[PDB]
């Protein structure tokens, strides 16, 4: 499906490895999917170099710069910066649906199933679960929306002042309004959640699909030992996932660059 | 409506005091419903007769007499003793439809409404949100579904040790169908999520309609200062409307046995 994507987004190069890990893992689950991903110009030429390989498609956005549209709500509300980037996932009009993905989430298992859904479906946050998490959703590409979107920024912007107040915001019918716009939580689960609430992950996240790295330690940030194959320090499962990932694809793929 | 019913649980004193400004804060808020409380015979005569004041219908449960349907689970189950306790709840076939709130909840405004929803209505559980908690939900007295959740807790236990686990894996639709049975987070507001995801309470906690005091420190452990009108030790709001509550109306009560 060429009108269909998963869309990512980094704005630097720490999460240019979670992006790339990300886009790594959908096309090991063989996505059947467009792979994009929007970029800053933050983001170097190698980490780009390597991004315009993982995925079919590389956008850059600047918000920084005045002829971005996002640039006005970004001087007006420095804080959204990276939401307002965000944002921008609505411009790639190019798609009819896209599933939008942190670069801090990985998939572990084919989630095309995704494209089934419509816009705004999202699984619920953990801590206030008639928020949606923004880590993954299922949205659809419009320049209204979009324009509705960064409306809403400019004037009342995020109740957490992240991207998450903003989408909850606007698609506010989420808690209480069709079932089938709740993804169920194993196709964003919460990093935390996989100790916060560990019977339930032994009950239900051996179906997890998708890991959402939250806190503030991102994988990135953990020491992995390539010969035991563990990161370093506490149910580190996922962590060795990504960074099987990392080590296996994404570092080879980044070492070709230096010829 | 005297076939409905608010229905709380107390096995010991300390959860008693729960229940009673539980049951208060319902009549605060002019519940037109029954306010019934499953007790045990280690729910001492004196909070007893104070529970006989506040609920309308005080209801033994002596699941360690052999007489009980669920001894025998006990016997095989011995953690779930407590669980097994508050399945009794839906024995209290002289109500239609209940709302069971764990004795740990407190009600802030008239929830009545409540009433509107088919079992099984719940709040998603912060932590993992594809789980409904326990601590708040509408459900219809059957002994069909007792002998049913009895049979499951036989079988195959809870996930969690707890009546959660059992719940939820008895009622395991909720996740997936019908967004009417997912009860807006208010009516089962986590006390950890007021400081776990404080931007959301801040946006949307001023419309709680009951707190459900979660973690290990419940209300009846604190000390709480008659003079400042507060708890001490961090955002204690909740707590001082308990402990008001329990003040006001708890204490005096109780003390009008000691004659
Ligand atoms: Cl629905």
């Amino acid at each position: 499906m060429t009108d269909q994507a998963f869309v990512t987004l980094t704005t630097n190069d720490a999460y240019a490895k979670g992006a790339l890990v990300l886009g790594s893992s959908l096309k090991q689950h063989r996505t059947s999917r467009r792979l994009a991903v929007l970029t800053t110009p933050q983001v170097s030429d190698t980490m780009r170099k390597a991004l315009e390989i993982v995925f079919d498609e590389v956008i850059t956005v600047d918000i920084l710069d005045s002829g971005d549209s996002a640039h006005l709500t970004l001087m007006k509300r420095p804080e959204l910066g990276v939401t307002l980037t965000k944002l921008h996932c609505w411009s790639l009009t190019q798609y009819s649906k896209c599933v939008f993905m942190d670069a801090d989430t990985l998939v572990l298992a084919n989630i095309d199933d995704l494209f089934e859904r419509e816009e705004l479906s999202a699984a619920p946050d953990p801590g206030w679960p008639d928020c949606f998490n923004s880590g993954v959703f299922v949205y659809q590409p419009s320049v209204e929306t979009y324009n509705q979107l960064l409306h809403v920024a400019s004037e009342q912007g995020s109740f957490d002042g992240g991207d998450q107040g903003l989408l909850n915001t606007f698609f506010n019918s989420w808690a209480t309004t069709d079932i089938r716009k709740h993804l169920p939580f194993i196709y964003n689960l919460s990093s935390i959640s996989i100790y916060s609430y560990l019977p339930a992950f032994k009950a239900f996240g051996a179906n997890a699909k998708v890991v959402h790295f939250l806190g503030q330690t991102k994988p990135w940030n953990y020491t992995y030992d390539t010969k035991t194959k563990s990161v370093r320090s506490t149910h580190p499962q996922f962590l060795n996932v990504w960074w099987d990932i990392f080590t296996t694809s994404v570092v080879p793929l980044l070492q070709q660059f230096g010829l």
